[PDB]
Protein backbone atom coordinates (compact mmCIF):
# COMPACT_ATOMS: atom_id res chain seq x y z
CA UNK A 1 0.00 0.00 0.00
CA UNK A 2 2.62 2.43 1.41
CA UNK A 3 5.98 0.84 -0.81
CA UNK A 4 5.15 0.49 -4.52
CA UNK A 5 5.88 -2.94 -6.29
CA UNK A 6 8.87 -2.62 -9.07
CA UNK A 7 8.69 -4.61 -11.94
CA UNK A 8 12.15 -4.74 -13.50
CA UNK A 9 11.90 -6.33 -17.40
CA UNK A 10 15.51 -6.40 -19.18
CA UNK A 11 16.49 -7.55 -22.74
CA UNK A 12 20.28 -8.83 -23.34
CA UNK A 13 22.19 -6.79 -25.99
CA UNK A 14 19.77 -4.53 -26.94
CA UNK A 15 20.36 -0.95 -28.43
CA UNK A 16 18.25 2.22 -28.50
CA UNK A 17 19.14 2.35 -31.67
CA UNK A 18 16.82 2.00 -34.76
CA UNK A 19 17.20 0.64 -37.91
CA UNK A 20 16.07 2.60 -40.49
CA UNK A 21 15.57 0.44 -43.38
CA UNK A 22 13.23 -2.79 -43.99
CA UNK A 23 16.06 -5.07 -44.00
CA UNK A 24 18.03 -4.83 -40.49
CA UNK A 25 21.26 -6.92 -42.04
CA UNK A 26 21.84 -8.75 -38.52
CA UNK A 27 21.09 -5.82 -36.37
CA UNK A 28 18.46 -6.13 -33.17
CA UNK A 29 15.54 -3.33 -33.51
CA UNK A 30 14.65 -1.46 -30.65
CA UNK A 31 11.14 -1.07 -29.49
CA UNK A 32 9.06 1.00 -31.32
CA UNK A 33 8.89 3.69 -28.33
CA UNK A 34 12.68 4.47 -29.82
CA UNK A 35 11.53 5.05 -33.27
CA UNK A 36 11.96 1.65 -34.92
CA UNK A 37 9.32 1.66 -37.85
CA UNK A 38 9.58 -2.12 -38.58
CA UNK A 39 8.33 -3.46 -35.05
CA UNK A 40 5.03 -4.28 -33.57
CA UNK A 41 5.36 -3.55 -29.90
CA UNK A 42 2.24 -2.22 -28.67
CA UNK A 43 2.12 -2.85 -24.97
CA UNK A 44 5.33 -1.73 -24.49
CA UNK A 45 4.73 1.76 -26.55
CA UNK A 46 1.55 2.14 -24.53
CA UNK A 47 3.43 1.86 -21.00
CA UNK A 48 6.34 4.33 -22.21
CA UNK A 49 3.92 6.48 -23.69
CA UNK A 50 1.62 6.48 -20.75
CA UNK A 51 5.20 7.17 -18.68
CA UNK A 52 8.41 8.36 -18.85
CA UNK A 53 10.68 7.69 -22.17
CA UNK A 54 14.25 8.38 -21.12
CA UNK A 55 16.64 9.16 -24.55
CA UNK A 56 19.95 9.57 -23.09
CA UNK A 57 20.22 6.22 -21.12
CA UNK A 58 23.53 4.66 -20.53
CA UNK A 59 25.49 1.37 -18.97
CA UNK A 60 28.58 1.87 -17.38
CA UNK A 61 30.23 -1.51 -18.43
CA UNK A 62 28.88 -2.57 -21.94
CA UNK A 63 28.92 -6.64 -21.71
CA UNK A 64 26.54 -8.52 -19.90
CA UNK A 65 27.80 -9.72 -16.53
CA UNK A 66 29.86 -5.93 -15.53
CA UNK A 67 25.79 -4.11 -16.49
CA UNK A 68 23.85 -6.69 -14.72
CA UNK A 69 26.25 -6.17 -11.51
CA UNK A 70 26.01 -2.14 -11.84
CA UNK A 71 21.83 -2.73 -12.38
CA UNK A 72 21.83 -5.07 -9.10
CA UNK A 73 24.08 -2.88 -6.55
CA UNK A 74 24.47 0.82 -7.94
CA UNK A 75 27.78 0.35 -7.97
CA UNK A 76 30.68 0.74 -11.10
CA UNK A 77 31.55 -2.62 -11.97
CA UNK A 78 35.15 -1.72 -11.40
CA UNK A 79 33.93 -2.16 -7.80
CA UNK A 80 33.36 -5.64 -7.85
CA UNK A 81 35.11 -7.86 -4.78
CA UNK A 82 33.84 -11.22 -6.30
CA UNK A 83 35.81 -14.30 -5.99
CA UNK A 84 36.46 -14.91 -9.63
CA UNK A 85 37.00 -10.75 -10.22
CA UNK A 86 39.62 -10.96 -7.43
CA UNK A 87 42.06 -13.89 -8.79
CA UNK A 88 42.54 -12.11 -11.93
CA UNK A 89 42.77 -8.83 -10.24
CA UNK A 90 44.79 -8.78 -6.78
CA UNK A 91 44.73 -5.84 -5.08
CA UNK A 92 47.15 -3.08 -6.32
CA UNK A 93 46.62 -4.64 -10.59
CA UNK A 94 44.58 -2.47 -13.29
CA UNK A 95 40.95 -4.26 -13.69
CA UNK A 96 39.99 -5.72 -17.32
CA UNK A 97 36.61 -5.90 -16.44
CA UNK A 98 34.15 -8.13 -18.74
CA UNK A 99 32.33 -11.16 -17.86
CA UNK A 100 33.64 -11.73 -15.03
CA UNK A 101 31.97 -9.66 -12.64
CA UNK A 102 29.22 -11.13 -9.44
CA UNK A 103 27.30 -10.13 -6.70
CA UNK A 104 29.00 -10.68 -3.28
CA UNK A 105 27.50 -13.18 -0.69
CA UNK A 106 28.69 -10.52 2.24
CA UNK A 107 27.86 -6.94 0.41
CA UNK A 108 24.88 -5.08 0.07
CA UNK A 109 23.02 -5.53 -3.29
CA UNK A 110 19.16 -4.14 -4.52
CA UNK A 111 17.41 -7.66 -3.82
CA UNK A 112 18.99 -7.96 -0.32
CA UNK A 113 17.74 -3.90 0.81
CA UNK A 114 14.96 -4.31 -0.88
CA UNK A 115 14.05 -7.84 1.44
CA UNK A 116 15.08 -5.52 4.67
CA UNK A 117 12.93 -2.94 3.65
CA UNK A 118 9.86 -5.57 3.69
CA UNK A 119 9.70 -6.80 -0.12
CA UNK A 120 9.29 -10.39 -1.43
CA UNK A 121 11.59 -10.55 -3.92
CA UNK A 122 11.85 -12.28 -7.10
CA UNK A 123 13.85 -13.58 -9.80
CA UNK A 124 13.16 -15.25 -13.50
CA UNK A 125 16.14 -15.80 -16.52
CA UNK A 126 19.11 -14.90 -17.08
CA UNK A 127 21.91 -14.27 -13.81
CA UNK A 128 25.16 -14.08 -15.03
CA UNK A 129 26.30 -12.35 -11.96
CA UNK A 130 26.25 -15.56 -9.29
CA UNK A 131 28.90 -16.84 -8.58
CA UNK A 132 31.18 -17.70 -11.36
CA UNK A 133 32.67 -20.69 -9.19
CA UNK A 134 29.96 -22.67 -9.72
CA UNK A 135 29.62 -21.31 -13.69
CA UNK A 136 32.68 -23.09 -14.04
CA UNK A 137 31.27 -26.09 -13.11
CA UNK A 138 28.41 -26.11 -14.87
CA UNK A 139 30.04 -25.28 -17.78
CA UNK A 140 32.52 -28.56 -17.38
CA UNK A 141 29.54 -30.21 -16.03
CA UNK A 142 31.06 -30.89 -13.02
CA UNK A 143 29.77 -32.31 -9.63
CA UNK A 144 27.31 -30.81 -8.09
CA UNK A 145 25.78 -30.97 -11.90
CA UNK A 146 25.28 -33.93 -13.74
CA UNK A 147 26.54 -34.23 -17.37
CA UNK A 148 25.19 -35.36 -20.93
CA UNK A 149 25.87 -34.96 -24.45
CA UNK A 150 25.93 -31.61 -26.58
CA UNK A 151 23.84 -33.84 -29.02
CA UNK A 152 21.42 -35.40 -26.23
CA UNK A 153 17.66 -35.31 -26.95
CA UNK A 154 16.50 -33.64 -23.86
CA UNK A 155 13.29 -36.13 -24.32
CA UNK A 156 15.55 -38.88 -23.00
CA UNK A 157 14.13 -39.44 -19.46
CA UNK A 158 18.53 -39.72 -18.01
CA UNK A 159 18.90 -36.35 -20.04
CA UNK A 160 15.46 -34.44 -19.30
CA UNK A 161 16.53 -35.55 -15.30
CA UNK A 162 20.31 -33.79 -15.63
CA UNK A 163 19.07 -30.89 -17.19
CA UNK A 164 16.70 -30.20 -14.41
CA UNK A 165 18.83 -31.00 -11.49
CA UNK A 166 21.54 -28.57 -12.79
CA UNK A 167 18.76 -25.99 -13.43
CA UNK A 168 17.46 -26.65 -9.34
CA UNK A 169 20.58 -25.99 -8.59
CA UNK A 170 20.93 -22.25 -9.83
CA UNK A 171 17.73 -21.79 -9.09
CA UNK A 172 18.60 -22.29 -5.55
CA UNK A 173 21.98 -20.63 -5.24
CA UNK A 174 20.38 -17.42 -6.81
CA UNK A 175 18.38 -17.11 -3.57
CA UNK A 176 21.52 -17.13 -1.52
CA UNK A 177 22.00 -13.68 -2.78
CA UNK A 178 18.48 -12.14 -1.81
CA UNK A 179 15.63 -13.90 -3.39
CA UNK A 180 12.38 -15.06 -1.76
CA UNK A 181 11.47 -16.79 -5.51
CA UNK A 182 13.91 -18.26 -8.79
CA UNK A 183 12.63 -19.56 -11.73
CA UNK A 184 13.11 -20.17 -15.17
CA UNK A 185 16.77 -19.46 -14.50
CA UNK A 186 19.63 -19.42 -17.06
CA UNK A 187 22.98 -19.60 -14.91
CA UNK A 188 24.63 -17.22 -18.09
CA UNK A 189 23.76 -17.30 -21.99
CA UNK A 190 22.36 -20.45 -23.45
CA UNK A 191 25.56 -21.17 -24.45
CA UNK A 192 26.53 -22.64 -21.56
CA UNK A 193 24.24 -25.45 -21.07
CA UNK A 194 26.24 -27.20 -24.02
CA UNK A 195 22.86 -28.83 -25.43
CA UNK A 196 21.80 -27.86 -29.44
CA UNK A 197 18.20 -29.00 -28.53
CA UNK A 198 17.84 -26.70 -25.82
CA UNK A 199 19.91 -23.72 -27.62
CA UNK A 200 17.00 -21.84 -28.41
CA UNK A 201 15.34 -19.17 -26.48
CA UNK A 202 11.95 -19.38 -24.85
CA UNK A 203 9.85 -16.50 -23.95
CA UNK A 204 6.53 -18.32 -22.74
CA UNK A 205 8.70 -20.50 -20.17
CA UNK A 206 10.30 -17.36 -18.07
CA UNK A 207 7.16 -15.73 -18.48
CA UNK A 208 4.80 -18.32 -16.88
CA UNK A 209 7.37 -18.02 -13.91
CA UNK A 210 7.30 -14.12 -13.46
CA UNK A 211 3.43 -14.65 -13.30
CA UNK A 212 3.74 -17.38 -10.91
CA UNK A 213 5.82 -15.13 -8.83
CA UNK A 214 3.13 -12.23 -9.02
CA UNK A 215 0.45 -15.05 -8.21
CA UNK A 216 1.89 -16.29 -4.50
CA UNK A 217 2.41 -12.49 -3.60
CA UNK A 218 0.10 -11.33 -0.28
CA UNK A 219 -1.49 -8.39 -2.19
CA UNK A 220 -0.88 -5.98 0.74
CA UNK A 221 3.16 -7.29 0.63
CA UNK A 222 4.98 -5.23 -1.45
CA UNK A 223 7.49 -7.24 -4.37
CA UNK A 224 10.17 -6.86 -6.62
CA UNK A 225 10.32 -9.39 -9.59
CA UNK A 226 13.83 -9.08 -11.91
CA UNK A 227 12.57 -10.47 -14.77
CA UNK A 228 15.92 -11.14 -17.17
CA UNK A 229 15.06 -12.11 -20.80
CA UNK A 230 17.86 -13.87 -23.33
CA UNK A 231 16.55 -12.29 -26.15
CA UNK A 232 17.89 -11.07 -28.52
CA UNK A 233 21.17 -12.36 -27.44
CA UNK A 234 23.24 -14.81 -29.75
CA UNK A 235 22.01 -17.36 -30.96
CA UNK A 236 19.87 -14.42 -32.31
CA UNK A 237 15.99 -15.24 -32.24
CA UNK A 238 15.71 -13.15 -35.62
CA UNK A 239 18.24 -15.46 -37.78
CA UNK A 240 16.20 -16.61 -40.72
CA UNK A 241 17.17 -20.24 -42.16
CA UNK A 242 15.42 -22.40 -44.36
CA UNK A 243 12.21 -20.15 -43.98
CA UNK A 244 12.18 -20.69 -40.55
CA UNK A 245 13.38 -18.72 -37.12
CA UNK A 246 15.04 -21.92 -35.37
CA UNK A 247 16.55 -20.13 -32.50
CA UNK A 248 13.05 -18.18 -31.81
CA UNK A 249 9.52 -18.55 -32.77
CA UNK A 250 10.06 -21.54 -34.63
CA UNK A 251 11.64 -23.69 -31.88
CA UNK A 252 10.10 -26.03 -30.01
CA UNK A 253 8.09 -24.17 -27.12
CA UNK A 254 8.91 -27.75 -24.80
CA UNK A 255 12.42 -26.97 -24.78
CA UNK A 256 14.03 -24.34 -22.54
CA UNK A 257 16.64 -23.49 -19.60
CA UNK A 258 15.62 -27.09 -17.86
CA UNK A 259 15.46 -29.12 -20.68
CA UNK A 260 11.74 -30.60 -21.80
CA UNK A 261 8.22 -29.85 -20.55
CA UNK A 262 5.04 -29.94 -22.28
CA UNK A 263 3.98 -26.56 -19.97
CA UNK A 264 0.06 -24.84 -21.06
CA UNK A 265 0.91 -21.43 -22.93
CA UNK A 266 -2.41 -20.98 -24.53
CA UNK A 267 -2.77 -17.59 -22.77
CA UNK A 268 -0.75 -16.11 -25.25
CA UNK A 269 -0.53 -16.24 -28.98
CA UNK A 270 0.44 -19.40 -30.82
CA UNK A 271 3.92 -18.57 -32.19
CA UNK A 272 2.88 -18.82 -35.65
CA UNK A 273 -0.24 -16.47 -34.73
CA UNK A 274 3.03 -14.15 -33.95
CA UNK A 275 4.51 -14.45 -37.01
CA UNK A 276 1.39 -13.84 -38.82
CA UNK A 277 0.25 -11.01 -37.15
CA UNK A 278 3.19 -9.15 -37.68
CA UNK A 279 3.32 -9.97 -41.66
CA UNK A 280 -0.55 -8.93 -41.69
CA UNK A 281 0.68 -5.16 -40.18
CA UNK A 282 3.35 -5.71 -42.91
CA UNK A 283 6.13 -5.12 -40.06
CA UNK A 284 9.83 -6.82 -40.04
CA UNK A 285 9.13 -10.61 -39.85
CA UNK A 286 12.50 -11.41 -38.72
CA UNK A 287 11.36 -9.33 -35.61
CA UNK A 288 8.50 -10.80 -34.79
CA UNK A 289 10.57 -11.96 -31.31
CA UNK A 290 9.41 -8.19 -29.94
CA UNK A 291 6.01 -9.09 -30.75
CA UNK A 292 6.36 -11.96 -28.98
CA UNK A 293 7.69 -10.50 -25.95
CA UNK A 294 5.44 -7.72 -26.06
CA UNK A 295 2.74 -10.15 -25.62
CA UNK A 296 4.42 -11.29 -22.84
CA UNK A 297 5.04 -8.04 -21.16
CA UNK A 298 0.94 -8.04 -21.40
CA UNK A 299 0.58 -11.17 -19.25
CA UNK A 300 2.14 -9.43 -16.89
CA UNK A 301 0.34 -6.04 -17.07
CA UNK A 302 -3.07 -8.30 -17.37
CA UNK A 303 -1.77 -9.79 -14.28
CA UNK A 304 -0.95 -7.19 -11.89
CA UNK A 305 -4.70 -5.45 -12.96
CA UNK A 306 -6.22 -8.92 -11.61
CA UNK A 307 -4.24 -8.55 -8.44
CA UNK A 308 -5.20 -5.06 -7.79
CA UNK A 309 -1.43 -3.45 -7.67
CA UNK A 310 -1.02 -2.10 -11.39
CA UNK A 311 -1.70 1.51 -10.24
CA UNK A 312 1.01 1.30 -7.46
CA UNK A 313 3.83 -0.79 -9.80
CA UNK A 314 6.81 0.69 -11.25
CA UNK A 315 7.10 -1.10 -14.51
CA UNK A 316 10.94 -0.65 -15.97
CA UNK A 317 12.00 -1.54 -19.33
CA UNK A 318 15.53 -1.86 -20.34
CA UNK A 319 17.91 -3.44 -21.63
CA UNK A 320 21.75 -4.45 -20.68
CA UNK A 321 23.44 -2.75 -23.04
CA UNK A 322 24.22 -2.21 -27.00
CA UNK A 323 25.21 -4.77 -29.65
CA UNK A 324 24.74 -2.20 -32.58
CA UNK A 325 27.26 -2.68 -35.49
CA UNK A 326 29.35 -5.23 -33.03
CA UNK A 327 30.17 -2.25 -30.42
CA UNK A 328 29.33 -4.78 -27.54
CA UNK A 329 32.04 -4.63 -25.15
CA UNK A 330 33.53 -1.02 -26.99
CA UNK A 331 33.04 2.60 -25.84
CA UNK A 332 31.07 3.23 -28.87
CA UNK A 333 27.57 4.08 -29.12
CA UNK A 334 26.39 0.77 -30.09
CA UNK A 335 27.74 -0.54 -26.61
CA UNK A 336 26.61 2.47 -24.15
CA UNK A 337 23.17 3.49 -25.68
CA UNK A 338 20.10 1.46 -24.24
CA UNK A 339 16.30 1.58 -24.44
CA UNK A 340 14.60 2.71 -21.49
CA UNK A 341 11.37 3.53 -20.47
CA UNK A 342 9.03 3.82 -17.11
CA UNK A 343 5.25 3.54 -16.28
CA UNK A 344 3.81 3.77 -13.01
CA UNK A 345 0.20 5.23 -12.81
CA UNK A 346 0.44 6.78 -9.19
CA UNK A 347 4.34 8.22 -9.86
CA UNK A 348 5.06 9.15 -12.90
CA UNK A 349 3.41 11.23 -15.37
CA UNK A 350 1.76 10.09 -18.08
CA UNK A 351 3.44 11.21 -21.87
CA UNK A 352 7.00 12.52 -20.17
CA UNK A 353 10.27 12.44 -21.59
CA UNK A 354 13.96 12.58 -19.97
CA UNK A 355 16.93 13.62 -22.07
CA UNK A 356 19.47 13.67 -19.51
CA UNK A 357 22.35 11.75 -19.03
CA UNK A 358 21.31 8.38 -17.07
CA UNK A 359 22.93 5.22 -16.10
CA UNK A 360 22.58 1.44 -14.71
CA UNK A 361 24.07 2.17 -11.77
CA UNK A 362 20.90 4.79 -11.35
CA UNK A 363 18.23 2.76 -11.01
CA UNK A 364 19.18 0.58 -7.17
CA UNK A 365 19.37 4.39 -5.19
CA UNK A 366 16.34 5.05 -7.22
CA UNK A 367 14.38 2.22 -6.26
CA UNK A 368 15.73 1.82 -2.68
CA UNK A 369 14.19 6.12 -2.02
CA UNK A 370 10.69 4.65 -3.55
CA UNK A 371 11.36 1.38 -1.04
CA UNK A 372 11.89 3.96 2.29
CA UNK A 373 15.28 2.69 2.53
CA UNK A 374 17.89 5.01 3.98
CA UNK A 375 20.70 2.98 5.45
CA UNK A 376 22.75 1.51 3.07
CA UNK A 377 26.74 -0.50 3.90
CA UNK A 378 27.98 -0.14 0.71
CA UNK A 379 28.60 3.16 -1.06
CA UNK A 380 26.19 3.98 -4.65
CA UNK A 381 27.81 5.69 -7.33
CA UNK A 382 24.38 6.16 -9.31
CA UNK A 383 21.96 8.87 -8.04
CA UNK A 384 18.08 8.44 -7.44
CA UNK A 385 15.61 9.32 -10.41
CA UNK A 386 12.78 9.90 -8.32
CA UNK A 387 12.89 14.04 -9.08
CA UNK A 388 13.30 12.95 -12.55
CA UNK A 389 10.40 10.55 -12.77
CA UNK A 390 8.20 12.93 -10.70
CA UNK A 391 8.54 15.80 -13.09
CA UNK A 392 10.31 18.45 -10.38
CA UNK A 393 14.06 17.79 -12.58
CA UNK A 394 13.98 18.45 -15.76
CA UNK A 395 17.97 19.42 -16.17
CA UNK A 396 21.17 16.87 -16.14
CA UNK A 397 21.77 15.69 -12.85
CA UNK A 398 25.35 15.22 -13.59
CA UNK A 399 28.42 16.73 -15.67
CA UNK A 400 29.78 13.33 -17.21
CA UNK A 401 28.92 9.81 -17.50
CA UNK A 402 31.81 7.43 -16.70
CA UNK A 403 32.71 4.09 -18.65
CA UNK A 404 34.54 0.90 -18.34
CA UNK A 405 35.34 -2.45 -20.38
CA UNK A 406 38.74 -4.31 -20.22
CA UNK A 407 41.24 -2.34 -20.89
CA UNK A 408 39.68 1.23 -21.49
CA UNK A 409 38.27 3.72 -19.43
CA UNK A 410 35.86 6.93 -21.02
CA UNK A 411 33.83 9.97 -20.01
CA UNK A 412 31.74 11.92 -21.51
CA UNK A 413 29.63 15.20 -21.54
CA UNK A 414 26.70 16.33 -23.91
CA UNK A 415 29.00 16.86 -26.23
CA UNK A 416 32.13 14.78 -25.91
CA UNK A 417 33.80 11.02 -25.29
CA UNK A 418 37.02 10.87 -24.21
CA UNK A 419 38.35 6.78 -24.38
CA UNK A 420 41.95 5.62 -22.55
CA UNK A 421 43.06 2.60 -23.56
CA UNK A 422 46.42 0.82 -21.47
CA UNK A 423 47.24 -2.02 -21.48
CA UNK A 424 47.83 -4.84 -18.40
CA UNK A 425 51.50 -6.16 -17.38
CA UNK A 426 51.16 -9.56 -19.78
CA UNK A 427 49.69 -7.68 -22.79
CA UNK A 428 52.51 -5.17 -22.32
CA UNK A 429 55.24 -8.00 -22.71
CA UNK A 430 53.65 -9.93 -25.70
CA UNK A 431 53.70 -6.26 -27.69
CA UNK A 432 57.55 -6.25 -26.38
CA UNK A 433 58.29 -9.81 -27.92
CA UNK A 434 56.84 -8.65 -31.41
CA UNK A 435 54.76 -11.69 -31.11
CA UNK A 436 51.04 -11.85 -32.67
CA UNK A 437 48.44 -12.23 -30.15
CA UNK A 438 46.77 -15.23 -30.87
CA UNK A 439 43.41 -14.21 -32.07
CA UNK A 440 39.75 -16.17 -33.20
CA UNK A 441 39.69 -18.54 -35.81
CA UNK A 442 43.25 -17.70 -36.55
CA UNK A 443 42.51 -13.83 -36.79
CA UNK A 444 46.16 -12.80 -34.99
CA UNK A 445 46.57 -9.76 -34.02
CA UNK A 446 49.05 -7.07 -32.96
CA UNK A 447 47.65 -5.29 -29.82
CA UNK A 448 45.37 -6.35 -27.52
CA UNK A 449 42.06 -5.73 -27.36
CA UNK A 450 40.16 -4.62 -25.18
CA UNK A 451 38.54 -7.33 -23.31
CA UNK A 452 40.30 -11.06 -23.21
CA UNK A 453 37.16 -12.89 -25.09
CA UNK A 454 38.94 -13.19 -28.78
CA UNK A 455 35.10 -13.43 -30.12
CA UNK A 456 34.06 -10.49 -29.01
CA UNK A 457 37.59 -8.20 -29.69
CA UNK A 458 37.71 -9.62 -32.93
CA UNK A 459 34.04 -8.02 -33.46
CA UNK A 460 34.40 -5.41 -32.00
CA UNK A 461 37.57 -4.34 -34.01
CA UNK A 462 36.75 -5.57 -37.47
CA UNK A 463 35.11 -2.50 -39.09
CA UNK A 464 36.29 -0.01 -36.66
CA UNK A 465 39.29 1.35 -37.47
CA UNK A 466 39.96 3.03 -34.39
CA UNK A 467 39.58 0.11 -31.73
CA UNK A 468 43.01 0.16 -31.13
CA UNK A 469 43.82 3.84 -30.53
CA UNK A 470 45.03 4.07 -26.93
CA UNK A 471 43.54 8.17 -26.71
CA UNK A 472 40.13 9.29 -28.44
CA UNK A 473 38.38 12.15 -28.49
CA UNK A 474 35.03 12.62 -30.24
CA UNK A 475 32.84 15.85 -31.01
CA UNK A 476 29.27 14.71 -30.27
CA UNK A 477 28.11 17.67 -32.85
CA UNK A 478 30.30 17.22 -35.65
CA UNK A 479 30.66 13.40 -35.30
CA UNK A 480 28.11 11.21 -34.15
CA UNK A 481 29.31 8.15 -36.07
CA UNK A 482 32.67 9.06 -33.98
CA UNK A 483 34.70 8.37 -37.02
CA UNK A 484 37.36 11.44 -36.33
CA UNK A 485 39.64 11.54 -33.41
CA UNK A 486 40.25 14.93 -32.28
CA UNK A 487 42.82 13.94 -29.81
CA UNK A 488 45.73 15.49 -31.43
CA UNK A 489 43.41 18.00 -32.90
CA UNK A 490 41.85 18.94 -29.74
CA UNK A 491 44.90 18.69 -26.98
CA UNK A 492 43.21 21.13 -24.67
CA UNK A 493 40.09 19.80 -24.81
CA UNK A 494 41.58 15.97 -24.06
CA UNK A 495 43.33 17.42 -21.06
CA UNK A 496 40.02 18.87 -19.59
CA UNK A 497 38.44 15.25 -19.93
CA UNK A 498 41.86 13.58 -18.90
CA UNK A 499 40.79 15.47 -15.62
CA UNK A 500 37.13 14.24 -15.08
CA UNK A 501 38.79 10.28 -16.00
CA UNK A 502 40.92 11.00 -13.37
CA UNK A 503 38.48 12.27 -11.03
CA UNK A 504 36.76 9.05 -10.82
CA UNK A 505 39.96 6.50 -11.70
CA UNK A 506 41.05 8.01 -8.12
CA UNK A 507 37.53 7.00 -6.28
CA UNK A 508 38.95 2.90 -6.77
CA UNK A 509 41.36 2.07 -4.06
CA UNK A 510 44.37 0.19 -5.10
CA UNK A 511 43.67 0.17 -8.64
CA UNK A 512 45.88 2.26 -11.12
CA UNK A 513 45.63 2.79 -14.70
CA UNK A 514 48.73 3.80 -17.00
CA UNK A 515 50.11 6.77 -16.16
CA UNK A 516 46.22 8.94 -14.31
CA UNK A 517 47.61 5.96 -11.66
CA UNK A 518 50.84 4.76 -11.14
CA UNK A 519 50.76 1.32 -9.88
MG1 LIG B 1 24.11 -8.82 -22.77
Amino acid sequence: NKKPNIVFILTDDQSSIPINKPHSAGESRPFGFNGDKYVHTPIIDELAKNGMIFSNATVSTPVCSASRYSILTGRYAGRSKGSVFMKLHPKGKMTRVENNVELEEDQDNLAKLLQKAGYKTGFVGKSHIIDHNLLHKQEKQLPPFKSYDKKANPKDPEVNKAIHHNHEIWCKRIQDFGFDYANGVYAANLRELFNDSINVHNVEWKNKAALDFIDQVDKEEPFFLYYSETIPHGPAPWIRRGGKYPYGLDSNPSFNGEGYDNNDYSYLPSRDKIKEEVKRLNKDVDHAWLTWFDYAVGAVVKKLKEKGVYENTLIVITSDHGNFDYEKATLYEGGLEVPLAMHWPNGIKPNSTYDGMVQNIDFTPTFLELAGVTKVKDSIDGLSLTNVLAGKEKKEIRDYLFFEIGLARGVRTKDWKYIAVRYDEASQRIVDSGKMFKGYKGHDHKLPHYVRNGHLGYYGAKDHPLYFDKNQLFNRVTDPEETKNLYNINSKKADEMKKKLLEKLVTFPDRPFGEFINK
